[PDB]
């Protein structure tokens, strides 16, 4: 890989990371202070979910209903509550590795680490990204659910996501530290369906710079375009339509590369008419997404 | 992508990272105990690189010749020796986050993660693989020297890289944890050319299990072959030679998938003579062989 997938060190996120079980269901939990965090559906039943009542079912739970462990030690829940689809249980101990913090809800295309665990420990650090469909791509185990997504900035870790379900064609959904689902998905297990996702053309144009950061330009041509040309090219190959906001980010690396935004938009352009015809960019074969202008600027600085 | 590049949790590794810089050079190193580790050549000036002579150069330095930060605590040598290609900087004062560790030295085809850090302080968390023919794939800016590359056994870190130069290819060469370089080379800035590189067959194999794992066998067929007869097509495309103890490793991955091993070696033969022609395998259009079989059962289970 000419140019790898980075995840923000999860040193901070790590000491965060407890499981939380009510009856056969056994899920991650986040402890922040003295609150754990965690989907409300560890109270569901594979029954329930098929049409579940939440207040109803939160209602038949009590303290003693739910058993919070950190590492080998058990933490005492003394209060339970509901925050939209997350569980908000209250415990008796605040937790002493709790960092510096902030919730943060992301926008479709935007990248974050996910530090998947399993059981309560942490298992791996996988980067990815939001798809403008609102789900994210990849592969999560039995019990991966409660796994949160985040993104460091200095010493403060934004929280932007907590996984909570598979969808069946095994998308992932899930919804922010405020409990907000991310896209029109909710916490049934229901034949639920994501809109047809489309192709992050911000990060396509990130990426083909950093392509050119790293002497990779061969997909550079004299042409030149504008946003309506370009988009019509865009709408065809089902790609995100560029906009004003999208052109003035790309402008420090823009500045930095000698390649204006919209020079760069006629390449992608003929990329996408053409094809690669064998030849690859950063060792790769297809156009990637996953890097946004800031992940580019920050690996390259 | 169907299937996620995995690292495993950084934080042991986080803080065992500091700064060491000697004149105008400025690297990462790695404190464990009261020792600290780092790449010998930063003792070394751009004029010192063309030609060192170590012994030599570290005859002239003292103690008080190295600057040590942990952080933003400045940590007092003690001593000074030489390790191999590593510089062994005692210190006054322990590491209070060392963690349970061990020193490993890998074989080539293995895999292992990268906490990138820049200046002292942890960028990023990457997942890579020693190349057969010694080197490292990726991107490292000016003060990534020094950063480690490991892999974690339930609380244990196993270090088995610190990185030491980029070679004017652009690729990555560096030592295990007593200083020993990984290939031929040495930390001279000389002409240096590392041996041609070939694909990772084993790991190739273990992704293709993977594949199926996760429902996507369009590429498995009817016919077997053998050690012979697929080494024969191996050399053909600069793929490893496959050996009887490769066959046995992918055992556990032949039993649970319901593949023969030599079964999935006569799908990969053919994907070599023919292609993919557009088709696609875990949302990859090539062969992908920088996950292990051990990688494959760890992801899985």
């Amino acid at each position: 890989s000419g140019f790898r997938k980075m995840a923000f060190p999860s040193g901070k996120v790590e000491g965060c990371m407890v499981q939380v079980t009510c009856g056969t269901t056994t899920l991650n939990g986040l402890w922040l202070d003295d609150t754990v965090y965690c989907p409300r559906h560890v109270i569901c039943t594979a029954e329930d979910m098929l049409n579940p009542n939440y207040e109803d079912l939160l209602i038949r739970k009590s303290n003693h209903s739910f058993l919070v462990q950190a590492g080998n030690v058990q933490l005492r829940v003394i209060g339970h509550s509901m925050q939209n689809c997350l569980l908000r249980l209250k415990v008796d101990t605040s937790n002493p590795k709790t960092p510096k913090y902030k919730f943060v809800r992301i926008q479709p295309g935007q990248t974050f680490s996910v530090l998947a665990c399993y059981n309560g420990s942490p298992s791996g650090v996988y980067q990815c990204a939001m798809r403008p469909n609102h789900t994210i791509k990849g592969s999560f185990l039995n019990g991966s659910c409660g796994s949160v997504g985040f993104n460091i900035d200095y010493d403060c870790v934004s929280f932007c996501y907590m996984h909570h379900m598979e969808l069946p064609t095994g998308v992932h959904a899930g919804t922010d530290l405020e409990g907000k689902f991310y896209g029109p998905f909710v916490d049934r297990q229901t034949a639920q369906a994501a809109g047809t996702d489309t192709t992050i053309t911000l990060n396509v144009l990130a990426w083909l710079y950093a392509a050119v950061i790293n002497g990779d330009r061969w997909f550079l041509n004299r042409f030149t375009t504008t946003l309506n040309d370009f988009n019509l090219v865009a709408m065809k190959y089902n790609y995100e339509p560029l906009t004003q906001d999208h052109v003035d980010i790309l402008g420090p690396l823009s500045a930095q590369t000698g390649i204006a935004v919209l020079d760069m938009c006629a390449a992608l352009k003929e990329l996408l008419q053409n094809g690669m015809n064998g030849r690859t960019i950063l060792g790769s074969t297809i156009l990637e997404d996953e890097f946004t202008p800031f992940d580019v600027v920050r690996q390259c600085s």
